[PDB]
C-alpha cells in the first residue's frame, strides 16, 4: 500500500484474526439475547443485557476493521463458527459463560498489544488501549459483580432469585 | 346487498359467530379482571391485566362487526353464555385459563381464514391478517412469557411470588 | 368477607342481576348501533347515539362491579340474553325501544333503592342515588325530547323527517 | 428485465389492463363532475365528491404503473374510451353508475388477486391487500349510504330532496 | 339558637359522640404511626400510612363540629381515651387494629344515619352520606386488600414480607 508505514504483516494477520474473534463474540451474543426471549425462558432484561452486548463486539469489529484500512492493511474475512452452545441454561451459566468470552477477548487484545510493543508499533498499542483494554477490563468487572450477585441470590430458591435478579438489576 | 360483492354466507356466518366468541372473551375477561379487585383476594396488576384485555376483547367484535357491514352481511347476535368459572383460582390459574382462551380465539380466526382462502375472499384474509392474527401471536407470547416467571416464583412459596409478579411485572 | 358490614344478602343479589340487567342493554345498545350502520339504513348519527349508549351501560356495569366489591359482596355473572329484535325499524322504532329499555332500568334502580332503605343500607342508597338515579331521569328526558321531535317530523314525508332529524339533531 | 423475478407475463398484462381501468373510471369521474358544475345542475357538493374520485383513481393507476416498474413489468398504454354518457342525469343516477363503476374496478382486482394467487405471486397480493381491496370495500360501502340516503330522500318531492343531500351530507 | 331547625337533641348528642370517635381514632393512629418510626421497627410506609390516616380522622372531627354549629348545635368535648395498645406489634397486627377501629367509625356513621332518618332529619343524613361513608367503605375496603396481601407475605419468612410489603405496597 502507497500509506503502509510501519505495519507488520504479523499485525495485520492478527488484527484479521481479532476482527473474526469479535464478530464470533458477537455471535454468541445473538444467540445468547434469544434464548432469553424464549417463551420458556423469560428474561428480558437478560435478553436485553446479551442484545447490547452483541452489538458492542459488532461495533468492535467494524473499528479494527476501519483501522485495517487506515495502516494499509487488507482485511481478510473467514468462516464464523457457530456459538459453542444451542441453550444456554440459567442466568448464572450464560453469565459464566460470557466472562469466559470477554476473558479470551481480553487475552487476544493483550497478546496483540505484545505483538505490537515487539513490532515497535505505537499507532497499534495506541488504538487498544484507547478504545479495547479498558472496556473489557469494565465490562469484565461488571460481569463479575453481576455474577456475584446472581450467586447470592441462588442459595435458598433458584427461580425466585433469577426472576429477582433480573427485575431489579437488570 | 346493493354492495355486496365476492362475500359468501358461509364468512357472513362464520363472522357472526367469531363475533359471539370474541364478546364472550370479553365476558371472561371482564369476570376474572373483578375476581382479582375482590379484597380476598386483591393483586391490582392482575385485574389491570385483564380488564385490559377485556377491552381489546370488546374492540376486537366491534371491528368484526363493521367488517360485516362494510361488505355488507347482516350481523346477528345470540346469547352470550357466561365464563365458565366463577372464581379463578392463582394468578397462575388464571394465566393458563387465559391462554386456552386465546389459543380457541386464534384456532377460531386460523379456521375462518382457512374458510376465506376456500371461498376465495382476499378482502377476509387481508382483513384478518392486518387486525387479528398477528395481534393474537404477541399476545399468546406475552402469556407464555407471563406463565413462564409465575411457574419460576412458586416453587418455594406461592405467597410470596404471586405478589412480587404481580408487584414487579404487572 | 373481612370487610362486609351491613350488607345483606339481598342487596348483594339485585346488585347482580342489576349488573346483569346493564350489560343486557349494553348489549342491545351494541346491536342498535350496528344496525343503524347497515348500507341499506344508513343513519350515521343515529349509530353514534346508541354506540355511545352501548359505551354507558356498560360502565354503569362495571360502577356496580367495584362497588359490590367495595362492600365485600361478590360478583356472579349469568348468560346475557341476545336483544330482543334483530332489525329495529326507523328511528321512531329505536328510540321507543331504548325509552322502553331505559324505564325499565330505571324500575330497577328504584326497586334496588326500595330494598336498601328496607335493609337500612345508605351507602347504597347514597351511590345510587349519586352515580344512577339523575343520569337515568336526565336520559328518558333527552329520549322524550327526541321521541316528539321524531314524531313531529314524520307526518308528511317519512324518509326526509328522518334525514333531517339525524343530520340536525344527532 | 435483469430485475424481474417470479413475475409472470400473464400478471404483467392483466396490470396494464387495470391501469387502463383506472384511467378510464377517472375520466368518467372527471365527466361527472363537470356535468354537476353546469349552472343548469349546479350541485356543487356532488361535484366536489366526483371530482375527488378522478383524482383518486388516478392516483391508484398512477400505483400500479410504479409496480409494475418496481416488478420488472413494461407498461404499455391503449386508448381511454369515453365515458358512457354525456349528461348523468340526478345525483341519484350518478351515484347508482359510480357504484357500478367500482363494482367493476372492485372485481377486476379480485380477478387479478386469483391470477396471482394461480401464479404464486405473494407480492402482488400483498400489494392488492394494502393499497385496492380496502379502499374500494370503504368506497363501495360510501356509496351504498349515500344511495340509500338519497332515495330516502326522493318520495315527496324529488327537487327538494336533491337539494338537501348535496347540502347536509356532501 | 336563632338558627336552629329540624335538629333534634339526639342528633346534636350524637354528633359531639362521634367527634370523640374520630378523635380517639386520631390519636390512635398518631401512636400507631410514632411506633413503626421506631428504631427498633423501622417501617417508614407504614409510618406514613397511619399518620395520614391521623390526620384523615382529625379532618373528619373538624368537618363533624363545622356542622355542629351550622346547624346550630353546641360542640361539648369529653377526655380522649388513650389508645388501646402502647406498641402495635407487627404491620400484621397494626393492620388488624385499624379495620377494628374503622369498622367502629362506620357503625357510629350508620347509627347517627338510622337516628337522622327516625328524626326526620334530611340534612344530616346528606351530610353523612357525602362526606363520610363513601370514605369509610373505600377505606375499609383499601385495608382489607393489604391485609390479604400482608397475610399472603407471611407464610414463609415473616420478617422479609413484612420488609417487601412496605417497600413496594406501601
Amino acid at each position: 500500500s502507497q500509506i503502509r508505514q510501519n505495519y507488520s504483516t504479523e499485525v495485520e494477520a492478527a488484527v484479521n484474526r481479532l476482527v473474526n474473534l469479535y464478530l464470533r463474540a458477537s455471535y454468541t451474543y445473538l444467540s445468547l439475547g434469544f434464548y432469553f426471549d424464549r417463551d420458556d425462558v423469560a428474561l428480558e432484561g437478560v435478553c436485553h443485557f446479551f442484545r447490547e452486548l452483541a452489538e458492542e463486539k459488532r461495533e468492535g469489529a467494524e473499528r479494527l476493521l476501519k483501522m485495517q484500512n487506515q495502516r494499509g492493511g487488507r482485511a481478510l474475512f473467514q468462516d464464523l463458527q457457530k456459538p459453542s452452545q444451542d441453550e444456554w441454561g440459567t442466568t448464572l451459566d450464560a453469565m459464566k459463560a460470557a466472562i469466559v468470552l470477554e476473558k479470551s477477548l481480553n487475552q487476544a487484545l493483550l497478546d496483540l498489544h505484545a505483538l505490537g510493543s515487539a513490532q515497535a508499533d505505537p499507532h497499534l498499542c495506541d488504538f487498544l488501549e484507547s478504545h479495547f483494554l479498558d472496556e473489557e477490563v469494565k465490562l469484565i468487572k461488571k460481569m463479575g459483580d453481576h455474577l456475584t450477585n446472581i450467586q447470592r441470590l441462588v442459595g435458598s430458591q433458584a427461580g425466585l432469585g433469577e426472576y429477582l435478579f433480573e427485575r431489579l438489576t437488570l
